[PDB]
C-alpha cells in the first residue's frame, strides 16, 4: 500500500483524462488517457485510488459528488493517492 501525491496545473481545453469507479475509500482510476499530463503519466496507473481531491476527503462521499468535484477541476489540482499491492 503506497500512498503518494499528485499535483498538476490543469490547462483549459485539456481534460485530465481519468475515468473513475466507486471505491470504499475513494475513487478508483479505472482508466486513463496516456499523454494528457506528464504528472499523471509518471505517477498514476489504473487501479490507483484517489482518497482526497484538493484537500477534500472522498471516502464516504457519494460517487456522483466525487465525480462532480473531479470534473470541476480548474487551475491547480491536487490528489492524495493510494496504490494497492
Amino acid at each position: 500500500l503506497e500512498k503518494f501525491n499528485v499535483d498538476l496545473m490543469k490547462k483549459a481545453g485539456k481534460e485530465l483524462g481519468l475515468s473513475l469507479s466507486p471505491n470504499e475509500i475513494g475513487c478508483t482510476i479505472a482508466d486513463l488517457i496516456q499523454g494528457q499530463y506528464p504528472e499523471i503519466d509518471s505517477k498514476l496507473q489504473r487501479g490507483d485510488i484517489i482518497t482526497k481531491f484538493n484537500g477534500d476527503a472522498l471516502e464516504g462521499l457519494p460517487f456522483q459528488v466525487c465525480y462532480a468535484l473531479f470534473k470541476g477541476a480548474n487551475g491547480k489540482v491536487s490528489m492524495e493517492v493510494t496504490r494497492p499491492k
